[PDB]
């Protein structure tokens, strides 16, 4: 695998959104996987509706601001043959009756893999899928106080994770350095938190976070 | 919870056994269940004797090759006052006298604690007490000959298990239907049997094969 | 298409071979789907000589032990005028100098037909034609190691092609709406490999593996 | 000798590992073999760290995962005078500088012991030490695609090995002995993980030619 990877570079990535005052972080992060795979097989990027995921995807597990998993969203996205716009399905901040029109959908999927619980998976699946949902402990109010650097928190659970979110890239510190090597993370806080919206991860710590516990992608 | 547990690689476990060709299953189920809360406690690892079980424990209601509980196992620990050592009272796989020794005693419970029939509060169970007694619906050829991968049965019934075993953690791994997490249970067929001797049983699959129907474990 | 086929039970396929340490998989391929082929127009199976090919069908473009293509395989035949039975031009597993007797030829084609690169397309094919040659995605320990169940590796590639196998069937496990679904692969590894020399290959997932990448039969 | 032996029955071996795509057998098996020792000398099964092998004992001779010695392991961890946990540095499939923490050690040994090139000699050692580490010849996808029985391969070489492994124990069918042998590949690989390997079989796939354990 490549030295870093930075999959914005490449056009697989929408800018940083904002989930507000609703858990909807895994509708975020799965709207981000399933936006750069669909540009990865046609092309073109096109902001994804999380509201549409909020909104409709209760049978396959999911429970709006309460809460989902981006397998249940992807699962969704099979189901119905399809997933609107962000554009046509704005989002809201909190959950409503679904509104899907298949007339306005742009993605769609056949499921989604979950990649093994190792760092080195992780690593090889950035480099050649493209951004990849995770989920990570942000458990700690170091992450929501992050504003930029290494992230790295004594406290963090590898196995315990209650934030989903994207995997754009990894880099390091230097070429010839083991240390600070980072994954670098698109939040749905807005462009206010941390480094754009941002953060960059401790990578190859013993699996920091449990950045590597969760990772998954729709299969495309 | 954390999405993936193996009480093994925190020493708790003992290597698979044999119960041959006496229903004592109940009785394997039960000193795997010990065996983990045992070394939890002390920090040893000592392989208790199912013999013992067959038959000694009687009179709280167990019935020896032809069948039997882990509560009952655990009650008759508990009332016994002790339970002998896997070396010092080994397996015969056909129900005899109890010759039950008290200077040979390697084990104790306090009772047991059942386990709400969900497999949310089985899950919470494993990830925070160790292995966990359970009973499954073993009675389909399919897991005769099962040798690798997540074991689902469409005709196992959630309701009317048949055979005790022991879930020693759990996790996923992708595969081709998209159902991809599972329970990792120990078996006591031998080796030769299943991976290893051990089952991955589907996982939050309507409770599949009853295995969150009959969950317990003894108090230590 | 059925929704199951297997031309093992109409008597389209052979045992299952093995190449030995040479990197032959193309003309096990090629000899595969051409025993269907000839099957499909005279009812008689013979079995034919992957040695042949290995050592004749360079100016095609193979490279013998070093890798080759089945089109290029299926070109030679038809270029060549024949091909000789397994038994007159035994397997050595490395590549020597052509001994082509035309007295021992038992087929022949005309050409070749390279299937459109979907899924759907492959299942037509192998519906209507019969066994298809394939190239996979098989460089991963999983499908070293691969016992029985269904094949499905997170790191398989749609692209990268580096094995050639033969498509005899497909068909699913489990309830039919699970769309627990597989191609039924031979393989040339031996019958100890696999699940009697047989996988079962992750079916209707976008072309998982890449098993509809490199699709082709030969035209008899 | 015991007519048979099984050391996890004792307590004395981790679970399975899996070295990925890297030739750090060697590592494991030296794991495997000082998880034993240690565990035999102060009663603590404690999984040890082959990546913290892979990249330190350099300068004892190993090239990380090119390639390596048990015994070149076991003299590194003397000369170090400590080896890490698995827990506090755990496995990364590829070699790195070194990072061992002298405050995470939870092993040590004293150098090493050698066993003769018999099996008759590898039988005593596995019967009264524990695992021992061997080198066998893997070379053959047979062996590759192993999964239950007495693994024989009429190809195998006695002086040839590229594999190393840990020997638990051995057996008897009731013909057919053989050494109770664990594998690094991870648990779908073999029998769990383990494999049966012919014993008393002219020295089958070399297990005798290079078997040795750690002094704790
Ligand atoms: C989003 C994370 S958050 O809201 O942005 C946040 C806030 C502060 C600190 C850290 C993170 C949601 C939060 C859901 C929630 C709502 C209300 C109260 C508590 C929590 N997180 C999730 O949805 C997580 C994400 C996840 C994905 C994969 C693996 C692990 C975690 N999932 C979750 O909370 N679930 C999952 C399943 N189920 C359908 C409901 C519970
Ligand atoms: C072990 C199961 S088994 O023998 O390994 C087996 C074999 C093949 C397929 C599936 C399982 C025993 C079998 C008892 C038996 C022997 C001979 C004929 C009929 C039955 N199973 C039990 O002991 C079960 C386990 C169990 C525990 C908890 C909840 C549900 C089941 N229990 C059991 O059979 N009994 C009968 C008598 N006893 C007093 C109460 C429960
Ligand atoms: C057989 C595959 S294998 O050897 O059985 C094997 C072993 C282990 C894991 C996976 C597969 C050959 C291998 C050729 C090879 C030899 C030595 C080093 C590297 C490779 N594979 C091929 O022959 C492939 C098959 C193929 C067909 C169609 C599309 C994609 C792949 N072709 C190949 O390798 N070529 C083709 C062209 N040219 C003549 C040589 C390179
Ligand atoms: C592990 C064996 S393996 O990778 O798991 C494997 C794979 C397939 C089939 C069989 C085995 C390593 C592999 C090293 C390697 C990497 C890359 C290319 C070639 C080789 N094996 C070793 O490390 C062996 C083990 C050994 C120990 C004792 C006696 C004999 C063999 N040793 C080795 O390769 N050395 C020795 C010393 N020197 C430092 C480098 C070469």
């Amino acid at each position: 695998a490549p030295r870093s990877v930075d999959w914005r570079e490449k056009g697989y990535v929408t800018p940083v959104k904002n989930q507000g005052q609703c858990g909807s972080c895994w509708a975020f992060s799965a709207t981000g996987a399933l936006e750069g795979q669909m540009f990865r097989k046609t092309g073109r990027l096109i902001s994804l509706s999380e509201q549409n995921l909020v909104d409709c995807s209760g049978p396959q597990g999911n429970e709006g601001c309460n809460g989902g998993l981006m397998d249940y969203a992807f699962q969704y996205v099979q189901d119905n043959g399809g997933l609107d716009s962000e554009e046509s399905y704005p989002y809201e901040a909190t959950e409503e009756s679904c509104k899907y029109n298949p007339k306005y959908s742009v993605a769609n999927d056949a499921g989604f893999v979950d990649i093994p619980k190792q760092e080195k998976a992780l690593m090889k699946a950035v480099a050649t899928v493209g951004p990849i949902s995770v989920a990570i402990d942000a458990g700690h109010e170091s992450f929501l106080f992050y504003k930029e650097g290494i992230y790295f928190e004594p406290d963090c659970s590898s196995e315990d994770m209650d934030h989903g979110v994207l995997v754009v890239g990894y880099g390091f510190e230097s070429t010839e350095s083991d240390n600070n090597k980072y994954w670098l993370v698109k939040n749905s806080w807005g462009e206010e938190w941390g480094m754009g919206g941002y953060v960059k991860m401790a990578k190859d710590r013993r699996n920091h976070c449990g950045i590597a516990s969760a990772a998954s992608y729709p299969t495309v």
